[PDB]
C-alpha cells in the first residue's frame, strides 16, 4: 500500500499504520456495552490558522488523536468510521478555483482515497447528506479532560449535527486507551524519531563550543533533524540550558529564550526532539560546555547517569511507576550524600520527600503522538499528592507496548534548597560548607525513550551517556560508545 | 538607553523605537478632533497557546500592535499610554513560586521597567484599580478589520472594564496609519532583517544541487537566519517552489509542503524571509536549479527583471501604486510578445487584462511588522475590481517612510492559460505552439524590498540579480553547518 516520505533517506510510513489504529478502535468499540451497532466515529481535524488578526499563516499541524486515526496532513478535513464493519470516510475540503493559483493542485477525491487508503472520500460540505443516507444509530463524537494541560478535547459539530443522535462520553477513553498502546509500525517510526533525534544530539555536542549562544544550537539541532531526517517540526520547544539555566525545567519559551552565552566552566542541559509526521521524540543530554567534566560535573552526572540506568533495569510489565520514581529518588539521595553534599540516613532522608528538592518533576511520561502523551490518568488511576511523585504524568503499572520517557535528573534548584534549609525536618540533611559550591551549577538530566516490552525494555535512544563516551563525542568522536 | 539583543552581530534595537512609537501615536490621537481630553489607550498582548487540548506549547510570537507599541516579548501582558502626556504603563502577569521551577527568574516589576524603558509597570491583577485611580474620560481600545485576512483586531478586555467609557472606533484607523510610517528606527531593523535574508539568500543559491528536496533549503535559510541572525521565526512560511511548483503562489504550506526533488532543468523560485523581534522581510529570488540559464529561462527572467527595475525606477512621493502594477503588466506583455508567446497589439492585450494571466497577484505590499502590513486600504481607498489588480493589497499612491515589496512575476498557470484560450477576446493574441513548450515551466518572481524617500527610493534588499551574477553566485565554490 500507500506509504508517507519525504525522499532521500527518511522513514516511509505505511498508511497501513492508521487503518490499523481504526481496526483496533472499531474492535474495543464493539466489546464496550455502551456502544450500540449502527455507531459511527466522528472527527474533526484541525483547521488552518493564522497569527492573531493577521493574514501571517501559522504552519499546519495535524489534531493529534485525528492524526492517530487517519494520518491526513492537510488542514480542514473530518474523518468518520462505521463501527461495525471498519468502513472508513475521509471528508476534505471543497476548494475554490483560486487554490490552483496561489496554493497548488486542486486534487481529486480519488487522489485522497488513493493517497490516505480510506475506504471512502467525500466534500466536507456534504456530511450531513453522506451520514443521513447511512441511517447511524448515534454519532460518537470525542470529549474529554487532557490530564496534563486540563484541557476539553474539541468535539466533532458540523452544520446538521443537531438531528443526529450524538454520544460525546464513551469514545474519548477508548481511543485514549488505544494511542496508549503502540504498534509495531508505531513503534518504527517511535525508532526513527529516536534516531534522528539521538544523530541531531551528536551533532551538537560536537559542535558546541564556549562562546555561543544558547540557540545557536537549538538552530542547528532542528536543521539537523529537518534537513536530515524530514521532521519540518520539533516534538515541543527546544531546551537549551547551560550554565544556571539548566536548572529550569522547561528553558527556553519566549520569556527565556535560548539567549544566555555559553561559559567556560557551564554544564549545558540540552532537552530537545525532533518530530515525523506527528510522532514524537524526546531526548535529553548533559554535558560540559568546555568538553571536560570537572570532579563535580563528574558526580552529579553519574548520579543520574546510575538512576537512569537502574530504572531501565528494573522497567517490566507489572511495575507501578511511582515505585520506579522512589528508586530513581532514592539512587539520588544515596549519590549525593557519597558526594558530601547531604549526611545522614538516606532512609530519613526518604521519608522527608528531600528527594523532590532535588528532582521537583515526575521520572517520566507516556510518549507518542504528543510528547507528555494521552492516557496517563484513566479513571480510577490517582496522582499521589507528594512532593516530586504529584508531578508524575502517570501513575499506572508498565504494560507491554507503551512508550515512556525515562528522564530522572538532579538540580540546584534556589527557593526548593532554601525552602528545605528553613524545614528542622530536611535542613539537618544538607551540608551548607559543600552545597554552596553548587549554588548555581544548574542540574544535569539525561532522558531516553523507552518501549515497555514482554521481557523488559526496549531502548530507543542512541546518544553517548558515560563521561568518557560524551568527552570522546565532544572531541569529534561521536561514534565512540555503547548503548545500555 | 536599553536596547535589545540577541548577541554575537546581531542587531542591537532600542527600546526608543517603540517609546517614539507611542508618542507618535498619541499626536496622531491628540489632533483628532473626536478623542476627548483624559483618554487612555489599552492595548491587549497576546498570551501562551499550546497545540489543541494538549500541554504542547505553541512558540509564543507577539500580537503585531502590541509589539509596535510596547515591544515586549513576554505572554500575558497588557499596555496602556495616557494619551495627553504619553505617560505608558506596562502590565506583566503576578507568577507563581513554581514558575522559578518550571520556566525561570520570577522579576520584579522594577526589571521590566528598566527592560522596557516604560514610565510604570504594574500586575495584570491590578489593571483595573491603576486605571480606576487615573480617572480617565474614555478607554480608547484596538477594534478594526485587517484587509488581507477580513479578521477582526481582538479588542482589550479585563475583569472590571463594563465600569469604564470605552471607545472602539477611533483607535484602529490612527495606529494602523502610524504603522504605514516607518521611522528611522524601524528602517535600521528592516534595513538588517533584509541583510541577514539577502546573505541566506546567497548561501542557499551556494547550496542548491540537483537532487536535493525542496526543504533542503527551507531548512537552511531557516538555520542562516536563526545561528547567524537571532531570527528565531520566519516572517511566513517558507515558499521553495521548484519546477512546475515555481508556478504556486503560496507553495510550501502543510499541503504542499517543499517535498519535491529539484532536477536538472527546473527553475528555482524561493520566497523567504527571516523575523527579526517581530519586524519582516521578504525577498524572492528565481533561478535555474543547475546553475546555467536556458534561452527560455533567461527570457522569461529578464521579463521580470525589466519590470523589476523600471517599477523601482518609477517610484517616488505622488506616484500611485496601481499604475506601477499596470506598468509591470505592459512590461511583461511586451516581452512575453517579444518571445513570441504573444503577438498582436499590446495596447489591445493591456485591454483585455492579458497581464493579469501571467501575474494575477498584486505588484507588491506595504511591509513592517507583518509581511502584509497594515493599512493598504483606509476608508476612502477602494479595491480595482480588475483581474491581477483586485489582489493589490493596497491601491494607495507613495510617500516618503512608506516600506513597500516589489515583487513582480511571470508565471505559466494551466486554469488562467486554458480561459484566456477560451476567450476570444485574449485567444488572439496567444501563440498555442510557443505556449505549449512552456507548460511546467513555473515561474519567475524577482522581489525587493524598498523605502519610499522624499525622491525615490532607498532598495534594502542585496542579493545576485543579473543572469550573469546569479550565475557566478551558483558557481561559488562559507557555510557549513555539520
Ligand atoms: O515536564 C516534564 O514532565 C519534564 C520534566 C523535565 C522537563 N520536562
Ligand atoms: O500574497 C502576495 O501578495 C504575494 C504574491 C506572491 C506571493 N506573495
Ligand atoms: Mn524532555
Ligand atoms: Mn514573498
Ligand atoms: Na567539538
Ligand atoms: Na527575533
Ligand atoms: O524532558
Ligand atoms: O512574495
Amino acid at each position: 500500500g500507500p506509504s508517507f516520505w519525504l525522499g532521500n533517506e527518511t522513514l516511509k510510513v505505511p498508511l497501513a499504520l492508521f487503518a490499523l489504529n481504526r481496526q483496533r478502535l472499531c474492535e474495543r468499540l464493539r466489546k464496550n456495552p455502551a456502544v450500540q451497532a449502527g455507531s459511527i466515529v466522528v472527527l474533526q481535524g484541525g483547521e488552518e490558522t493564522q497569527r492573531y488578526c493577521t493574514d501571517t499563516g501559522v504552519l499546519f499541524r495535524q489534531e493529534s488523536f485525528f492524526h492517530w486515526a487517519f494520518g491526513v496532513t492537510e488542514p480542514g478535513c473530518y474523518g468518520v468510521i462505521d463501527v461495525d464493519t471498519g468502513k472508513s470516510t475521509l471528508f476534505v475540503p471543497r476548494l475554490p478555483a483560486s487554490h490552483a493559483t496561489w496554493m497548488g493542485k486542486i486534487h481529486s477525491k480519488e487522489h485522497f482515497k488513493e493517497k490516505y487508503a480510506v475506504d471512502d472520500v467525500q466534500y466536507v460540505d456534504e456530511i450531513a447528506s453522506v451520514l443521513t443516507s447511512q441511517k447511524p444509530s448515534v454519532l460518537l463524537t470525542l470529549r474529554g479532560v487532557n490530564t496534563d494541560s486540563g484541557s476539553v478535547c474539541r468535539e466533532a459539530s458540523f452544520d446538521g449535527i443537531s438531528k443526529f443522535e450524538v454520544n460525546n462520553t464513551i469514545l474519548h477513553p477508548e481511543i485514549v486507551e488505544c494511542r496508549v498502546f503502540k504498534t509495531d509500525m508505531e513503534l518504527e517510526v517511535l525508532r526513527y524519531t529516536n534516531k534522528i533525534s539521538s544523530e541531531a544530539h551528536r551533532e551538537v555536542m560536537k559542535a558546541v563550543k564556549v562562546g555561543m549562544k544558547e540557540y545557536e544550537l537549538e538552530s542547528l539541532f532542528e536543521h539537523y533533524c529537518y534537513s536530515r531526517g524530514g521532521m519540518r517540526h520539533s516534538s515541543y520547544t527546544c531546551i537549551c540550558g547551560s550554565g544556571e539555566n539548566s536548572a529550569v525545567l522547561h528553558y527556553g519559551h519566549a520569556g527565556a529564550p535560548n539567549d544566555r552565552t555559553i561559559q567556560n566552566g557551564d554544564m549545558c542541559l540540552f532537552d530537545m526532539g525532533g518530530e515525523y509526521y506527528c510522532f514524537a521524540s524526546d531526548i535529553t543530554c548533559s554535558f560540559p560546555a568546555n568538553g571536560k567534566f570537572t570532579a563535580d560535573q563528574k558526580a552529579v552526572y553519574e548520579a543520574v547517569l546510575r538512576s537512569s540506568r537502574a530504572v531501565m533495569g528494573a522497567m517490566k510489565p507489572g511495575v507501578w511507576w511511582p515505585d520506579m520514581h522512589r528508586l530513581a529518588d532514592r539512587i539520588h539521595l544515596e549519590e549525593l550524600a557519597h558526594m558530601g553534599i547531604l549526611s545522614g540516613s538516606v532512609d530519613a532522608m526518604v521519608q522527608a520527600h528531600l528527594g523532590a528538592v532535588f528532582m521537583p518533576h515526575g521520572l517520566g511520561h507516556f510518549l507518542g503522538i504528543d510528547v507528555h502523551d494521552v492516557g496517563g490518568y484513566p479513571e480510577g488511576v490517582e496522582r499521589i499528592d507528594e512532593p516530586g511523585l504529584r508531578s508524575l504524568r502517570t501513575a499506572r503499572h508498565l504494560q507491554p507496548g507503551m512508550v515512556l520517557t525515562v528522564k530522572p535528573g538532579i538540580y540546584f534548584i534556589d527557593h526548593l534548597l532554601d525552602e528545605a534549609l528553613a524545614d528542622p525536618a530536611r535542613a539537618s540533611f544538607l551540608n551548607r560548607e559543600v552545597l554552596q559550591r553548587f549554588r548555581g551549577f544548574g542540574g544535569v538530566r539525561i532522558e531516553e525513550d523507552v518501549v515497555v516490552t514482554d521481557s523488559g525494555i526496549e531502548l530507543l535512544t542512541c546518544v553517548p551517556r558515560t563521561v568518557e563516551e560524551i568527552e570522546a563525542c565532544m572531541a569529534g568522536c561521536d561514534k565512540a560508545f555503547t548503548p545500555f
